[PDB]
């Protein structure tokens, strides 16, 4: 009754655009411990052959995961990445949860990227990633996306074809789009200069604490050097929670939702980021948004695959209330409706 | 009219029954050296994430590989192993090459086994094997196979479901079938008692030199102890060739066919065994048979996948002539054509 129809519709098009990998995750379980059974002698002429007792294929890719979670939580999200012609079923899966997939580049030749991962009983991982169609993400122009769906409220620059990451970030700077620097695995692979090129001007920087130290080491930046380039640092601390740090040093710390199981750590970070950014878009403060992100992250930790979790108001509210109090759980549920 | 009809026909029989794994091989290439970047410090908290720049899916499994090679070379072969309902195209692939697949067990529920392997530029490997339908190989009775195709000249007991390996070997002993003990990868996993149970009474023992030392260590056997249990030992020595050793110590040594490239070592041993045993079934002597096996082995070494090589009498003859002399090449081609 009190909504301005014109202005509400005007803003409805301001989506989150998620750029990053789109993949199939081929996940296997090793019924042992890599750290214990592997010995230093096995690394000098490497020949490893693990017997695995489980194998499942699931939808994945950092951008696929984040878009799935934003869509499931009710946000407005567009998936912007490269995949192969095999993508049809994945497309239907994402569209059924509200994800705009019109601007997924479909390669004429290459298959969708593949993440192959063997996880042991202690959640340690030995994995390989095949880019396939992901390399063609460097041919996506965010200008065309904007022309089609309008200026997004935020562009997430997740792990992707590296050249696509640099081009997307620079196009955000040029078009005045707010972006979240979420380089994740590429922090292990890029040079300090390249990383600096991904961070400058970011509305958000997302890393975990290890990745934060890695970024500082490789870039040669101090923390103050980074905070001069970004509006907010979000650093996940695993079971120790998450820090949200403004440029003036103001820090908000949020604890985690305790897990009922540690099934598979794949996609936990993606899910935290998706939940946090959905909460922020929905009007929640930094602390409440991080609390939502922590819930989604633990739901991914407790399931095999990255998009196999389920959203249930009653269970979500109960776990949020247990971790953060009934008032916080109520505010979170109130914005998600 | 100088042929002895009885003995001619007596020698004419050459059916080989191949037991062992049937699989799809998911092969990837790491464009670097594991040795350059994997260090003992990475064992504390194991978390490896390789970028691979090639991914292909190929027909595989040790029994599939050996049956393919025997069929391609003109031998008489039946494939005896467990697969999944996905096996249909694989079946057509093998039948088109003369392989009898009537006695492949098709699981009602499980997928064909899967070998996932990353190989670096120095041929080092990191791999995982998911048995799936392979476990159901323990339900295959060689008595039914014999009832269908008659008493084979040889049963190859290759890497398989371990219980199936034991059941097949004991059924060969009870039914009086000559068998080749080819446990290969299972030598890394079985106990000395189990290995001894696989070797006793073998017509052939096939291993590489490392596997030979491993067998001797785990079984507690000396070489003479082994030679008292088997009719012929075949020990491959990689670039140093192959030793063929009778119980009385009589040794035939054969050098290798020089390779034109070192592309992928997966299935090279399978191919040697198949070529050697086909040559023997066709009436070639030990040396000529090992020369044929060495050719097939290098053809697999030079190609991606285990069954992607091509059999061409003229190219084969030229390489055999270069390695072993025109007389040997001619004798081999004359028997196979
Ligand atoms: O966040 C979890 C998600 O990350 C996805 N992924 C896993 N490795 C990668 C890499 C990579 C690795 C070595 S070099 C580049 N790049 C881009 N996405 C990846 C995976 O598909 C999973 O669903
Ligand atoms: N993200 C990474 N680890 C966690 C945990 C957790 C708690 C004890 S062990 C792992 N709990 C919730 N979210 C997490
Ligand atoms: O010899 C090359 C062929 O061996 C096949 N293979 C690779 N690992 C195995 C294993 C195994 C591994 C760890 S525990 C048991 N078992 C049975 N076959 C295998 C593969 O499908 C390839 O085509
Ligand atoms: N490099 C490692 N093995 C080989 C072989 C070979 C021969 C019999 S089995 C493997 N042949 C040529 N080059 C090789
Ligand atoms: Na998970
Ligand atoms: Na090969």
């Amino acid at each position: 009754g009190l909504q301005g129809t014109e202005n509400l519709y005007f803003q409805s098009h301001m989506t989150i655009a998620v750029t990053g990998s789109i993949a199939t995750d081929h996940l296997m379980r090793f019924p042992g411990r890599f750290s214990e059974q592997l010995l230093p002698e096995h690394l000098h002429k490497v020949s490893l052959s693990f017997l695995v007792d489980d194998l499942v294929m699931h939808r994945g890719g950092v951008a696929g995961n984040m878009a799935f979670a934003i869509g499931v939580l009710g946000g407005e999200v567009a998936l912007v990445g490269a995949a192969g012609a095999d993508f049809a079923d994945y497309r239907d899966w994402l569209k059924a949860r509200g994800v705009n997939c019109d601007h997924v580049l479909i390669s004429e030749t290459a298959h969708t990227a593949r993440f192959t991962c063997t996880t042991d009983v202690d959640m340690a991982q030995i994995a390989s990633f095949y880019p396939g169609a992901m390399s063609e993400a460097r041919n996506i122009k965010l200008a065309d996306v904007v022309s089609a769906i309008g200026k997004p409220e935020l562009v997430i620059i997740g792990a992707n074809d590296p050249e696509a990451m640099f081009l997307h970030t620079e196009e955000c700077r040029k078009l005045g789009l707010a972006f979240a620097a979420d380089p994740s695995q590429q922090l292990a692979r890029l040079s300090g200069e390249e990383i600096r090129r991904l961070v400058n001007g970011a509305a958000y920087l997302f890393t975990n604490d290890y990745e934060w130290d890695l970024l500082l080491s490789k870039t040669g930046w101090s923390e103050a050097d980074v905070m001069a380039q970004i509006d907010l640092r979000v650093t996940t601390l695993g079971p120790k929670g998450v820090d949200l740090v403004e440029p003036d040093g103001t820090t908000i710390h949020v604890g985690v939702v305790p897990e009922t199981s540690q099934t598979d750590p794949t996609g936990v970070g993606d899910a935290f980021r998706a939940g946090f950014l959905t909460g922020r878009s929905a009007g929640l403060g930094l602390e409440r948004s991080a609390q939502l992100g922590s819930l989604v992250a633990v739901l991914v930790l407790e399931s095999t695959g990255t998009q196999e979790w389920q959203w249930d108001y009653e269970a979500a509210a109960s776990r949020l209330a247990g971790a953060y109090g009934e008032h916080a759980a109520a505010e979170i549920v109130a914005v998600l409706a």
